[PDB]
C-alpha cells in the first residue's frame, strides 16, 4: 500500500482544479502497470501553467522513480532547477546529513520518520540528490523523503489558511471574500456540467463576478464611504451561500 | 512447515493487486515441486511494473534457494541492484558482522531470532551476500534471513498505515479519502466478477471515481468554499460504505 | 398598529400549509377595509378540513369583531362549540372573574397583560362569553384577549416541539424523523413550483417518500434487525438534508 | 404542527410490516383534508388481522378526531371494547381524575403533560370516555391524551427489546436468534422488489427459513448435542448478516 501512501502526500499539495484531477488520472496509469512514456509524460508536465516550479518539481520526480530502464532515461531540466535548493550550501550541507542517514535504511516508513526531523529546506535540496544521481537511496526510502517534503508542503499549505482566515487586519479580510467569492464563481464556470445547470450555474456564477468587480471598483474602506462597508459585505455573504447551496446541485 | 512460514512472510510484503494473487499461485508451485524453468519464472518477475525494486528482490532472491543445480543457474542483475543495500560501507559492516553469526546455525529460527536484532538496512545488505555467493549458508538460515528482513519491511507497512491515518493535517486526511475511494472503487473495475454483477459494479465504481475526480476538481480547501466542505465529505462516506457492501456482493 | 400584532398572535397558532397563506390573505383584507361578506367568508372557514376545531374557533371569533352592523350578523355554531371551554363550570369561574376585570380596561395592553395571568384554559371560556355576548368588552380589549389566548397555544405549540426532540424514548425519535421526513417531502408536492424544478423537486420528494415507507415497513426496532437501525438512518439523514437544500432552490 | 406531533406518537406503537406504511399513509390523507369516508376507513381498519386490538382501537379513535359532522357518524364496536379498559372500577376511578383535569386545558401539551403522570392503565379508559362521548373534551387535548398512551405504549414497547435481548436465560436467548432472523427473512420474502433483486433476495431468505427450521429440529440444547449449540448458532450470525447486508441492496 506504499503507492497509495505516496500518491495521498504528492495530491496533498498541489492546488485545486482541472490540473489536479488531470495529474492523479496520471499517476494511477503509472502506479498501475500502465507507465506511458515518461518524456510525453513529462513534456506534458512541463507545459503546465498553473503548478508552482517546486510543486511541478516533485510530480516529475516522482514519475521517475516508477518508470525502469535507467541509462536511456533523461533528467530534465526543469526539476533539476526547482530541486537545487536555490543553491546554498548551508541547507545543502544539512542535505548530505540527512543523505547520510537515508542510504542505511530501506522501509519508507524509516526514511519518512527521520526526514521529518529536518527543515524544509534540506529535503528539497537532498530530494535534489537522489534525482541527480548524486545520492543513490532505495526507491522506498527515496518516496519517503519525497513525502517528507510534501507532508511539510501541506503543513505549510494548511497553516496559511488559518493565519489568513484569523487575520486582524480588516482591509485584507475584507479582500479575502471578493477573491474567495471569484475563486468559486470561477470553479462552476470552467467545469460546465453536462446537464441543463450549466447554463444556470454560469449565470448565478457571472452574477457574483460580474457583481464582486463592481464592488472592488466602490471599494469598501472606511474612508472610502460613509457605513456602505456593512451592507456591501453582506450581499456578498448571500452570495457565497448562493453560490454554496449550487454546488451540490449538479452533484 | 518451514515452506509455509517463509510464504507468510514473503507475501506479507507484496502490495495487494492481481499480481499477489500471481505471485503467491507462482509459489506454491516451486513450494510443491513444480518448479518452472527458473529463468523464464524471473524473467516474468523483472517486467512486473507495480512491485518495488527492493521488493521484487526478495521474491526473485527466494526463488534462487529453491532451485537445485547451481553453476548452470544465472544472477539475475537486478537483484543484485535492489540487494546491494545501496553501496553503503558503514551498513555493510553490519551485514558481514550478521553474516558471521548466521554462517554458525542451520537452524530457521535461530537464524530469524538473531537477525531481528539487527536494522533493516544489514538484513538487505547481508541478504545481498548470499545471493551474490559473497557468502555461503543454509537454505534454512538463508530463509531466516529472509522473513527477518519481509518482517522488518511488513513492521513498517504496518507502522506507516497507523501514522498515516491518525495524521492531524486535515489536508492530506481529506486526500486520504478521495486516493482511498479511488483504490477501492478500482479495486472492482479491474476484478470483472463472472457473474452480472460485474457491470452494476462497474457502474457503482465508476460513479464514484467520476465523482471522486470532480471532488477534486472543486478542492476542500477552507479558503476553497465556504463550508461545501462539509457535504462534500459526506457524499463519500457514503461512496465508501456503498462501495464496502459491495465487495462482498459477488462474493 | 394595533392590527398587525393581533395578526402576529394569531397566524402564529395555524399550522403552517396553504390555509395559512389563504387565511393570512384574508386578514388582510378584513384587515384593510376589503371587508368581504362575513357568511361567505365563515363558511369558507367552516368547511377547512386541517384547522383543529379550537384555532377554528378563532379565526372565525376574530372576524366578528372586525365586521360593523351587529343585530344583522349570525352567531355561528361551530364557533360557540370550540370556545364553549368544553361547559366546565370550574374554569368558567375563573373566566367570569378575567371578564371582570377586563370590562374596566379599553387598552390592548391591558387586556392582554391582565389575561396572561389566568391560565389557558379561562380564556378559552371567556373569550367565549364575548362572542357569545353574553358579556360586552370594547374591541381593543377583545383582541387582548385573543392575543392572550393566542400567545398561551402559540406558547405550548413550542413547548410541545422542545419536549418532543429532546424526547429520551429511541422508539419514537427514529418514528419522528420518518414522520419529518414525509412532512418536509409532502412539501414541496403540494407547492408546485411554476419553474422546471417541480418535476426534479417531485422527483426527489417522491424518492424520499417513496423509500421512507419502505423504512418503516423493515422497522428500526432493535429486535427487528442486528444492527440494520444504525444505517438506515443515515440515508434518511442524507435525504433530509438532501430535500432541505432543494427548498431554496426554487425560492 | 400537531398533526405531525400525533402522527410521530400514533405510528411508533404500529408494529412494523406492510400494515404501517398502509396506515401511515392512510393518515396523511385524513390529515391532509383527503378524508375518506369514515366508515369504509374504520372497516378496513377493523380487518386488518395483525394489529392488536388495543393498537386497532388508538388508530380508529384518531380517524374519529379527525372527521366533522358528529351525529351522523357511527361509534364503532371493536373501539369501544379496546378502549374500556377491561371495565375495572379502580382504574377508571383514574380516568376520571385524570379527565376532570383534562376538559380545563385547551393545549396539546398541557394535555400530554399532566396525562403522563397517571399510569398507562387509566389512559386507556379515560380514552375511551372521549370516545364514548361520556366525556367531552377539545380535539387539542384528546390528541394529548392519545399521545400519553402511545408514548407509555411506546416506552413500554423499547423498554420490552431492552429487557429481552440482555436476558441471562440462554435458552430463549437461542431461541432469540432463530425466530429473529425468521422474521429478517420473511421482511425480504413478502417484499418483492421490482429489479431482479427479489429472485435472488428471496433465494437467500428462504435459504435462511430452510435452514433455521432444520436448526430447530435438531434443537440447541446442552443435553440434546455434545457441542453442535456451539457451531449451530455460528452459521445463523453469518446468515443474519448475510440477510443484514442484502436489505440495502435494492435500496
Amino acid at each position: 500500500s506504499l503507492l497509495t501512501e505516496v500518491e495521498t502526500y504528492v495530491l496533498s499539495i498541489i492546488p485545486s482544479g482541472p490540473l489536479k484531477a488531470e495529474i492523479a488520472q496520471r499517476l494511477e496509469d503509472v502506479f498501475a502497470g500502465k507507465n506511458t512514456d515518461l518524456e510525453v509524460l513529462m513534456e506534458w508536465l512541463k507545459t503546465r501553467p498553473i503548478l508552482s516550479p517546486l510543486t511541478k518539481g516533485i510530480l516529475g520526480f516522482v514519475f521517475t522513480l516508477t518508470v525502469p530502464s535507467e541509462r536511456g532515461l533523461q533528467r530534465r531540466r526543469f526539476v533539476q532547477n526547482a530541486l537545487n535548493g536555490n543553491g546554498d550550501p548551508n541547507n545543502m550541507d544539512k542535505a548530505v546529513k540527512l543523505y547520510r542517514k537515508l542510504k542505511r535504511e530501506i522501509t519508507f516508513h524509516g526514511a519518512k520518520e527521520i526526514s521529518l526531523s529536518y527543515s524544509a529546506g534540506a529535503l528539497a535540496s537532498c530530494m535534489g540528490l537522489i534525482y541527480n544521481k548524486m545520492g543513490a537511496v532505495t526507491t522506498e526510502v527515496a518516496f519517503g523523503l519525497v513525502c517528507a517534503t510534501c507532508e511539510q508542503i501541506a503543513d505549510s499549505q494548511h497553516r496559511s489558511h488559518r493565519q489568513m482566515v484569523t487575520t486582524t487586519n480588516p482591509l485584507i479580510r475584507h479582500e479575502n471574500r471578493m477573491v474567495l467569492a471569484s475563486t468559486t464563481a470561477k470553479a462552476m464556470e470552467q467545469m460546465a456540467g453536462s446537464s441543463e445547470q450549466a447554463a444556470e450555474a454560469m449565470e448565478v456564477a457571472s452574477q457574483a463576478r460580474q457583481m464582486v468587480q463592481a464592488m472592488r471598483t466602490i471599494g469598501t474602506h472606511p474612508s472610502s464611504s460613509a457605513g456602505l462597508k456593512n451592507d456591501l459585505l453582506e450581499n456578498l455573504q448571500a452570495y457565497q451561500k448562493r453560490m454554496g447551496v449550487q454546488m451540490q446541485r449538479f452533484k
